[PDB]
């Protein structure tokens, strides 16, 4: 049908056609008067999964022969979303798969919306290693993901009465059929016991025994022929666990619920046990795989010029303790060789700047269960304070700020002190977030090892977030300059010679035109909800939190509302306002927000006199499936977190690449994707991070903005007096409360300014021609944000390997 | 190689070898460099297994168009064992693999022996159920075994310092081929709640939702292309449950806890909730799958021409007031039509006599856990002591004794009660069993229903039992008679007229000699024990229990011994003597008798005095896959349960197929095998029924065979002084305690008649071509106790069906 999908030969087809129907009849042992849509979907998964084998099994192979240095990412979390469409486009087979169900008389895409999701991870950090995992592909690196295979992901989220419901994603509960278990390379992990120091060193005994059992899933490159692998451990009970009879086999329950379920808490850290047991397992497990992998290539030298290992967040700082303790307690290197290999080796990758976001696990915490590690730990960190002591003499605040054992009521080890000690690399994810790490959190160990420190701006993989998702402007795009810019992102660059090309502008407006037909009727279908396709689409979407300030865009669209009821006969430009995304389960104020959202949508979207010109609308369950279906059809993407707060984001990359405008502050990535559109081409507003300091050191005063500001004064009369809410009318005295007593985030501070900055998006909007010539622009200078981009310079700049765009063989 | 295996064609073979491969790449995802024997085993697995599923699919089909009756086999256990060599074998495919594994360079023997057992059953009930499914399908019934999926089957047995140690039965670590989950035919299973009476009669409400899915294994018949199924559940939580956000998801596991485990207590009654739930779950899955199916063919009263129900003793007597609750309840029948449905449908067999075994729930569990069936239950009841008041008028005892109710401490149901009240067949498992059942525990209930009892004596399946472990056997006699014997076993009748046969008689004791040569090595290679294959092999294998006295075996084992000790240079016919079995995990007695078996080794093995004249071995971990070995390889099969305890057996027959005679009392089936081969051609010994009767009148005295039989008191001595426990001389006080103050089994009154039957035996067997012709008379006459005969019977004389020898095309 459109051409970036591929061929469909005839040989291509038929053979397709046949494989179909052996896996439904072999596989599922269906035949076809007994088969649901479920059963075609994976009838196809298991077509498609065929292609993949070949390719991985030579993959595999390939890196044994050629011996290359290999990247080891490990992250907690792998934000996956489906497979079957990705694998499709990497392999270019998706023009002949569409063909081949057709011929049998099946809708492709109908069959694509039953898989479910892989949520492992809770949204920015865990996508970010999804796209990572998919550029190390397409860029040919020898890379490995590891992680657990959790058995829950991330909650389904159902709005009641307003509120956020949280029930269970039991996303296996009919099989993944991309994992291949691999019970035989099962690995045993210890926790508790005790430390024995003998003449021969220390040793560590008395410990429970928890088995890892490996899941290995298919990563395809871009058509590259590239296979690479991502390995996720799973919790088993030993079998002669425990060994009532019976109540010793139930309670092998307890070691297997450390792969049970994903913790939803993203940015507040809670100190909980589960959630140690699940970050020492998927490091203890994976550096076993790690140190045998390359024990069939003594010689720990070369370890580091075969191993990188990266940290994604201090999620796995334990890592660094565990890979001394394996060289000096099992191979009985000495302890300064150890440590020149671990620095060597590992690499951390910061990704905020939220105080109470970082882990400071509690002393008796590690005491308990990993007893030998806090050794280590301690012997790290005197070893650490004395080359500070050394380097700034007599510097004794120095020293109890730079320890990584935090004094107080509970002594905690702070684990990002212990990355940037053990790791020969640091970086942040955004230019910005990067010198605010040089300048105030790390500021000390900066001054002690300048060297260490980088930026690598984040980027997302335009195969699932352009090509998979927006056939249609992936389309018109290849028309004009070929399909090279897939795997090449700054070939968009071209598009710039065509912005005043009277076809292009009006193929991008048709594209997003239908986008947005299809997204509507996708309301309609699946939630019975009624919107203006000719309104523009303001969407923020991402986790609920205060810092990402979905209450400031609460109060302009009550602004808006209160505008309309004032001189109702007046035009204005009509939006759609869509919100969405989870908030933790524990995040009191979070859940307030969507119930603060959902209210208004309940008074606006029924006033007669509003009409179709505003519409507020929660979209429920915010994940990645749903982030493919809306981000293509956005005009307006929300970014409007306080300056400083966002280290990078990459949703705001998602829009920028598929025809959105942005408004936002500038934070994170929003200053380096203004950059390279021009400030003319973006809405910028808001206080710059030097002025929130500013207002920090004089004290922020909320009174003072709503004493000045009769606009605002409303809005907060009507929030206190129970216009939202006619049956409970203190309902929402808490968040009053925080805006007027104790908003961190300064909410009052930008809204002046965002409204402003939002009168002159609906200016624009109101002459198509130029909102699409700026768009054109937006997405022309898209290319940095390719996570190809990034990985190539964390291949170059910190794991010292060399990308490589060639093809293996068939 | 050998002719009952089927042909190795050349299109065939050269299928199976391309078939193998593709699975090693494709499924297993592995090349012939990684592979290990383990990715063998399931490349052939999966080969073979796609044999199976046309066959499959087509039997299911056809059952769908002709609709006959359908038979539903409800147990709580199914012995299944491995399922590889038994689909080869009914599939006649197995000269074919062995060709295509062998020219792959593989041995197919060695592969077969990686697939774990399905040890989903106890003993001789849930082998029983694995026996009758295969009878089912090689007679063309359309039958269903319904059962539990349980995660942990039987616990695997290890010895240490001669104790029993249980270790958890893991045997889906590596994956099941066989099954396949259906999660879409997922049902909802309640419990707790409460009553509720509206005017539109009872409703069931407040219950907590336990989900069942089902797994399908198929089940092939006999080379007739009829595979029907075996369907399992399996426990699920629903999605809202509990719905700590996290606790809650972690708590999702007290509901699947319900197919966690393999109860092992076999012929003891705990009554532990779990196992009541797990009762439950079965029953009510079931039920809805069989209602749902019958209404895919308003008008019940055919529900009984469609519908047969077995209930496999009182674990799933449940679905008799389930069924009576969806009738009156949720399909608005009325009591008395919905009673003779129920009656009509379903029909109870019993296993054993023994009152401790018998399920008799307390009342306050049933109230709480599933309050609705008690009501249904006291209902029964109260009709039911009506018709016997009517009957018996003033009988107030009959009352008593007969109620479904057990007035006392606690209040209890009696689940058999139940079962004859609500089924239109009684029957037991051997016909001296059956007799019991009319005489004394049932004896009011025959006296108000005659026509209800019935006797169906138990068989074994030649298939697995003679053809699949016992190849050379089956060879030899299909040479003179041809192969038609394998699906109608009367034919080895034809064998007679070879007992005079000077080769068959070479034959029949060439292929003994091969068996025990392979067993004696078998032993060496997988446990390093050292037996002399020329002894005679005295097999003792079953579950551990006081009524199967092992400890009789154990006294006549030290009288050879202390025979041998008193004169060392006289000569004895050889013995490896053998016993095996697993003992309850709470069974202490139990436990001291497997003590006892291995401190009896302990001394006799290492006695240079006695040479390789005696050896006692205890056989770790006795379960199907063991059983196919030793049977095969023994001489001498000891049955030897007090009379009137053992309701059948069906070892007894496995050995009495496969070339051993045997020794044992008029117990069980025992009494029906003798009068098959002849009385003369059988070692009975001991007290018949009447004679322990007698016993029980007058008292049993143990001191009187203390007193009067020196032999007997110095193996009592040996035991109390420490000759088998040197370092805790008092270790077997217990045993000699119970053997002198409460045997309930009588071990001492069949002690001397045992050991002089003993010396007949010793005597026949040396001389070899005698002891040959006897074995040539049971083989011979070991017809009726095929299950085929069985299963023909229930079906004529029960379920109301008619069996069927007749292919379904290929
Ligand atoms: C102790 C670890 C805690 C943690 C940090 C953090 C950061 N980010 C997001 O990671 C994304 C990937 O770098 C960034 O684009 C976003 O700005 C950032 O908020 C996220 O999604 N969740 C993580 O939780
Ligand atoms: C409440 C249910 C309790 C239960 C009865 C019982 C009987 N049998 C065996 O069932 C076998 C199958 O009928 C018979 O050959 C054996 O004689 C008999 O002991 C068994 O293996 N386990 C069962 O436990």
């Amino acid at each position: 049908q459109i051409s970036v999908r591929g061929l469909a030969g005839v040989e291509n087809v038929t053979e397709l056609k046949k494989n179909f129907n052996r896996h439904l009849h072999f596989t599922l042992v269906k035949d076809r008067n007994v088969a649901t849509p479920r059963d075609y979907y994976f009838a196809l998964a298991h077509t498609v999964r065929d292609h993949l084998v070949g390719r991985w099994i030579r993959t595999q192979q390939h890196y044994y022969e050629k011996d290359p240095k290999r990247i080891y990412y490990l992250s907690l979390e792998f934000y996956m979303g489906r497979t079957l469409q990705n694998t499709m486009v990497n392999l270019a087979l998706e023009n002949a798969c569409d063909e081949a169900t057709y011929q049998l008389g099946l809708d492709m895409e109908e069959l694509e919306e039953i898989e479910e999701d892989a949520g492992l991870g809770n949204g920015g950090l865990g996508r970010l290693a999804a796209c990572f995992l998919d550029s190390m592909a397409t860029l040919g690196l020898a890379a490995y993901g590891y992680g657990i295979r959790y058995e829950f992901g991330i909650f389904n989220q159902k709005i009641c009465g307003g509120w956020q419901m949280e029930e269970a994603d039991d996303w296996l509960r009919y099989g993944n059929p991309w994992e291949k278990a691999r019970p035989e390379f099962t690995l045993p992990v210890h926790f508790y016991g005790r430390v024995e120091h003998t003449s021969q060193g220390a040793k560590w005994v008395d410990t429970q025994v928890v088995l890892a059992m490996p899941y290995d899933t298919p990563v395809p490159g871009y058509r590259n022929n590239v296979v690479n692998t991502m390995r996720l451990w799973s919790a088993k009970a030993p079998n002669d666990f425990n060994l009532g009879y019976i109540q010793a086999v139930l309670d092998r329950n307890l070691a297997e619920n450390i792969s049970r379920v994903l913790y939803p808490n993203d940015n507040f850290f809670e100190g909980k046990e589960l959630r140690l047991k699940q970050e020492y397992f998927v490091v203890a497990a994976t550096l076993q795989d790690i140190i045998r992998r390359f024990k069939s290539s003594t010689n720990f030298d070369a370890f580091p010029d075969k191993v990188a290992i990266q940290l994604n967040d201090t999620h796995p700082s334990l890592a660094i303790p565990e890979l001394m303790r394996v060289l000096v307690d099992l191979e009985r290197l000495d302890w300064d060789k150890a440590w020149e290999v671990t620095v060597k080796t590992c690499a951390y990758t910061n990704h905020t700047v939220l105080p109470e976001a970082l882990e400071r696990w509690p002393v008796h915490l590690l005491e308990t269960l990993l007893p030998r590690h806090l050794q280590i730990i301690y012997e790290i960190n005197q070893r650490f304070l004395n080359r500070v002591a050394a380097a700034f003499p007599g510097d004794v605040d120095r020293l109890r700020r730079m320890s990584l054992v935090e004094e107080g009521a509970v002594k905690r080890i702070n684990m990002a002190h212990l990355c940037i000690a053990g790791s020969h690399a640091v970086n942040g994810v955004a230019r910005i977030h990067s010198e605010i790490l040089k300048k105030t959190i790390f500021k000390d160990f900066y001054e002690l090892e300048p060297h260490k420190f980088q930026n690598k701006t984040n980027g997302i993989t335009p195969r699932r977030w352009l090509v998979l998702c927006n056939p249609g402007l992936a389309e018109i795009i290849a028309e004009r300059i070929g399909e090279e810019y897939i795997s090449d992102l700054d070939q968009l660059r071209k598009l710039l010679s065509y912005v005043d090309d009277e076809a292009f502008i009006r193929d991008v407006a048709k594209v997003k035109q239908e986008n947005k037909l299809k997204f509507a009727a996708y309301l309609e279908r699946e939630y019975k909800v009624h919107i203006n396709p000719n309104s523009l689409f303001d969407v923020q979407v991402k986790r609920i939190h205060e810092y990402k300030r979905q209450l400031l865009n609460c109060l302009h669209v009550i602004t808006l509302y209160n505008r309309i009821k004032k001189e109702p006969n007046k035009f204005v430009v009509p939006r759609t306002v869509m919100i969405g995304g989870k908030a933790a389960p524990g995040y009191h104020m979070a859940k307030m927000i969507i119930k603060l959202i959902t209210a208004i949508g309940d008074v606006v979207n029924h006033d007669p006199v509003v009409g179709d010109r505003l519409r507020v609308i929660f979209l429920e369950n915010y994940r990645v499936s749903l982030a493919e279906k809306v981000i293509p059809a956005a005009d307006l993407s929300e970014q409007i977190s306080t300056a400083g707060t966002e280290a990078s984001g990459t949703g705001n990359m998602k829009f920028m690449l598929n025809g959105a405008l942005t408004i936002g502050t500038m934070d994170g990535a929003n200053v380096e994707m203004a950059e390279e559109a021009g400030e003319e081409n973006f809405f910028i507003f808001g206080m710059r991070v030097e002025d929130v300091d500013r207002l920090d050191q004089r004290g922020y005063n909320a009174q003072e903005y709503y004493d000045r500001i009769p606009e605002l004064r409303q809005i907060i009369e009507q929030l206190s007096s129970g216009f939202f809410s006619p049956k409970q009318p203190d309902l929402f005295k808490d968040i009053v409360n925080m805006l007027m007593h104790h908003d961190r985030f300064k909410v009052f501070a930008d809204y002046e300014e965002y409204v402003k900055c939002q009168e002159r998006v609906s200016a624009l909007y109101k002459n198509p021609r130029e909102w699409t010539r700026m768009v054109i622009r937006n997405i022309a200078t898209s290319g940095k944000f390719s996570s190809d981009r990034t990985i190539a310079q964390y291949a170059r700049e910190i794991w010292g390997v060399e990308p490589s765009r060639q093809r293996l063989p068939a």
